């Protein structure tokens, strides 16, 4: 049974009411969205950055168990060139639950972004038996968001 | 005028409310006080580590501002003889805010302990001009818990 850790602070939404069916529609995976209320997101396991877009928005996670997540901030944040997001953390870096990835700028992101949900997925679903998501508020490298069985 | 910023996460309780007078009746200074909700405490300013408790349940800081912060996890938590805290941090370490200092064990500590309530503190008052409070629910290292004009 493996936990996984909040990435962000806010309060966790539905895959399914992210205005973009690529994680409305589960394409990518599944998981759960948060409605940020931070400045960072941190790593939600113990493993390795896999990859961090350039525009420093998204980032991925491969722990130790072998799950492949996928966190991606806000929705259609390519559009602001990197704009609000300074990478703290180096891909292919080793993480523990909680080290900071990026920093960003909620105010400004809020005002000049399409959206602030943040997709929290699960990239390797085939390799899942069991996701069992949580609910609430929740706090960085805190608050657990969803249980996974694999 | 400097903001400080929750060392742990939790409900903003005060300080009056704490079981011991050495709080309750602002002896060591005044502040706010935190009913934890996290894992860790994390530094609320920049600057400093002054002091670690043997025991590792409180320490102190010193920002670059000049504000000298205390923050002390629990009531009577040096009973525990240090169980349930990891130090992170070294003492004089330079730190920026939201870097860990002192792991715990909320469970234990919630059973083992006399009182889960942490007070966080300015230590140097006399150099205070204006002390704000601020209320509600805050998340380590993001949530502004005090502002101070000084
Ligand atoms: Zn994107
Ligand atoms: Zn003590």
């Amino acid at each position: 049974t493996i936990e996984i850790i909040a990435p962000l602070s806010g309060e966790i939404v539905n895959i399914e009411d992210v205005p973009d069916v690529v994680f409305a529609e589960k394409i990518v995976g599944d998981g759960i969205a948060i409605k940020p209320t931070g400045n960072k997101m941190v790593a939600p396991v113990d493993g390795t950055i896999g990859k961090i877009f350039e525009t420093n928005h998204a980032f991925s996670i491969e722990s130790d168990s072998g799950v492949e997540l996928f966190v991606h901030f806000g929705i259609d944040t390519v559009e602001l060139k990197g704009e609000g997001f300074k990478r703290i953390a180096e891909e292919g870096q080793r993480v523990k639950v909680g080290d900071t990835v990026i920093e960003f700028d909620l105010p400004l992101l809020e005002e000049k972004a399409k959206s602030t949900l943040t997709p929290v997925v699960i990239s390797n679903m085939d390799e899942i038996k069991e996701l069992i998501k949580l609910s609430g508020s929740v706090t960085v490298g805190e608050t657990p968001v969803i249980r996974i069985k694999k």
